[PDB]
């Protein structure tokens, strides 16, 4: 719990606004969205801003009807289980107990979600509905983002309807030119220990380490153990031991944990070398707005190379607004067009835009190359491009049997870009490198999450996870073998895990053997897809085992359990469906109901991603 800032009505009295976007991010997008819809404003003789909700009080909405005009937009994402983002809760639980009085207020939704899994768009859906029930009302249509297809085309299409339409309701009207939201200050005789050098929080916070830990202060765990998981070389699979000693840091299996990796250097030096500047000229972007909170897009000072490397998205294709922006610096007119119709909403631009750059996965450098006329100044880069996210991972070890320790099972990536060139995965490559014993340090910390074993360890389970799925159940195991091994009485532990081949990628073929002879797993039962003609998957071993199953769904409470990457997930879920609907027996649509019961009374969970 914060301390909230004061009333943002006021604040927008104040510095003369009359729209506000909230974000309901955790990844970062949903923020960039708002961001983008706010200097929007500015194009259509009107002044907007973007914050994040958690910061202040949105009962205060009550009191925007005071500013002409005014209006309200909430770019929301959803996560797990039509769950709302960590700094969304506050304005979700509120909404939900509130019964004030929204008469008067203008607003408008936008809602980041994807299609594939269960409550899609849940967030937005529910922001939407409920500001309406409080008596507020509608400007625009509530909008259906799909990160599944292609979420930025769903901004866009969204975004050239609703200025419009804010245009007409409001009665204003169009004006644009290119606008710095910071300014560029070289710093000369700079005190290096006033520089930041990577770290998120505070300067010399990765240095200096002070509990708690968290994604502003995360905790630099060594990496005690780097080993390939995998016989073969078709790809590269890894497990690492990042230890947590001395980190007062409490985990679950089923947890996740992030960590904040470094961009490919190379690929760093060459944006650097091609933009012909120089990446080690000390700097900081101050807002060019002196009453935001964001003093900077990251931490300042410091320099091109630390950015570029430690808060910059230097290989996802870059979105339709910065390549906007850049187009400005493109000395061939037919360079220019192209980078500037990204931004259409239909036609070549659009087609263009999908597959030259999303398509073809061309980050930041691909497109310098490909376009010789774009040479930008290096400081607007920086203010342009996303800031680089954590990535999580499911941890693969128990507390209980490994408090110090914490578990990452991966793949790391690797693969070829229509684009022409290779791209690597910014974390894995980052963690492939990371040699035990100059200690190899990983920036990182845990979240809790709702995947977790069950109280009673009597209570049979069932574990569904593919591939690297097998992630947190490796903990899973370990825990309830933990849990016989204390005497406990455990109930049966079924693993259905697949892979390629036994010879090639049966990640921890060893361990889980163990585990199986000392009765730890109840069942190994694994499905290799390649080593026949068809292709044999974990669901076809579910429905194999269709009467023990049941028996122990319908008889014995059993909780079930999905991992993997995310098309799987779906399959699984059916085969759940025939399998109730074949020894209820029942419809198909009361079986789906009969499993659809079992996710929400905590029996059914999953833990899917991309
Ligand atoms: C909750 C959660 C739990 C997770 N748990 C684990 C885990 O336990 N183990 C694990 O291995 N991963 C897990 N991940 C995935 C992980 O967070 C990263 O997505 C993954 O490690 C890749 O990140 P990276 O930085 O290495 O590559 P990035 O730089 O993030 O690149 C990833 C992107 O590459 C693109 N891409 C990948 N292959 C291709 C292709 N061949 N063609 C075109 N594009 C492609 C996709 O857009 C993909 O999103 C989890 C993710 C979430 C959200
Ligand atoms: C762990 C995880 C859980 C998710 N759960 C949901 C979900 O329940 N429903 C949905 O529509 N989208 C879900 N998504 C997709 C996100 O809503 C979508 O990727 C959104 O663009 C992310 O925005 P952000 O970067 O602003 O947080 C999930 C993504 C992750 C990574
Ligand atoms: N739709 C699906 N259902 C279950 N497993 C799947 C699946 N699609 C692919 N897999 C398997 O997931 C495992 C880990 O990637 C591999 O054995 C892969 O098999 P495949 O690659 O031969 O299709």
């Amino acid at each position: 719990p914060p301390v909230k800032e004061s009333s943002f009505v006021e604040k927008m009295k104040k510095t003369g606004r009359n729209i506000i976007v909230f974000y309901g991010s955790q990844t970062g997008t949903a923020e960039e969205f708002a961001n983008r819809l706010s200097k929007d404003a500015h194009r259509y003789g009107m002044r907007g801003m973007s914050a994040d909700p958690e910061e202040y009080d949105l009962a205060d909405l009550s009191s925007l009807p005071e500013i002409d005009k005014s209006l309200v937009v909430f770019c929301m994402a959803t996560y797990g289980e039509g769950d709302p983002t960590d700094n969304a809760q506050d304005f979700y639980d509120w909404l939900q107990e509130t019964d004030v009085d929204l008469t008067g207020v203008k607003f408008a939704v936008f809602g980041l979600g994807n299609k594939t899994y269960e409550h899609f768009n849940a967030m937005g859906k529910y922001v939407d509905q409920r500001l309406e029930q409080l008596g507020a009302q509608r400007i625009f249509e509530l909008g259906l983002g799909d990160d599944d297809g292609n979420l930025e085309e769903d901004f866009i299409t969204w975004r050239e309807q609703f200025w419009p339409a804010v245009c007409e309701f409001f009665g204003v009207e169009a004006t644009e030119s290119s606008i710095r939201q910071y300014e560029l200050v070289v710093h000369e005789d700079m005190d290096v220990a006033k520089v930041y050098t990577g770290e998120m929080g505070r300067l010399k916070s990765y240095e200096n380490q002070k509990p708690p830990f968290d994604a502003k202060n995360p905790f630099l765990a060594a990496v005690t153990a780097n080993r390939k998981l995998n016989q073969g070389t078709e790809r590269h699979l890894m497990h690492l031991e990042l230890d947590i000693s001395d980190s007062k840091i409490r985990y679950e299996s089923g947890d996740h944990v992030a960590v904040y990796p470094a961009n490919d250097s190379a690929l760093v030096n060459q944006i650097g070398e091609i933009l012909g500047a120089d990446l080690d000229v000390i700097m900081s972007l101050n807002n060019l707005d002196e009453e935001s909170n964001k003093k900077h897009p990251f931490p300042c000072p410091t320099t091109y190379r630390t950015a570029l490397t430690y808060y910059l998205d230097i290989t996802n294709p870059p979105r339709t607004n910065v390549l906007y922006e850049l187009a400005q610096y493109a000395s061939e007119p037919s360079e220019q067009e192209h980078l500037h119709k990204m931004a259409s909403s239909s036609g070549e631009g659009k087609e263009l835009y999908l597959s030259w750059v999303v398509e073809a996965r061309r980050h930041i450098l691909a497109i310098l190359q490909d376009y010789p006329s774009l040479r930008p100044p290096i400081d607007h880069l920086c203010e342009l491009l996303p800031r680089l996210q954590a990535r999580y991972y499911s941890i693969a070890s128990s507390s209980k049997v490994h408090p110090n320790s914490v578990h990452i099972c991966a793949v790391a990536v690797e693969y070829e870009a229509k684009s022409g060139r290779v791209n690597k995965g910014v974390a894995t490559s980052w963690l492939r490198a990371k040699e035990p014993a100059g200690r190899a340090l990983v920036p990182m910390f845990v979240r809790k999450s709702q995947f977790r074993l069950p109280f009673k360890s009597t209570t049979p389970v069932i574990m569904v996870g593919p591939g690297t799925g097998i992630a947190p159940f490796m903990g899973f195991i370990q825990e309830r073998a933990w849990l016989r091994e204390q005497g406990k009485e455990v109930g049966e532990t079924l693993l259905y895990y697949g892979c390629r081949r036994s010879d090639e990628d049966y990640l921890y073929r060893e361990e889980l053997a163990r585990f199986h002879k000392d009765g730890a797993l109840t069942q190994l039962n694994v499905a290799f897809s390649r080593e026949q003609a068809h292709k044999v998957y974990v669901q076809h071993l579910l429905k194999r085992d269709r009467e023990h199953l049941w028996k122990l769904i319908h008889e014995g409470g059993a909780h079930i359990y999905v991992c993997g990457a995310a098309n799987m997930a779906k399959d699984v879920q059916n085969t759940f469906y025939d399998i109730v609907a074949e020894f209820g027996p029942m419809e198909h649509t009361q079986a789906v109901d009969y499993v659809k019961k079992l996710m929400t009374k905590g029996r059914y969970s999953l833990d899917v991603w991309s």
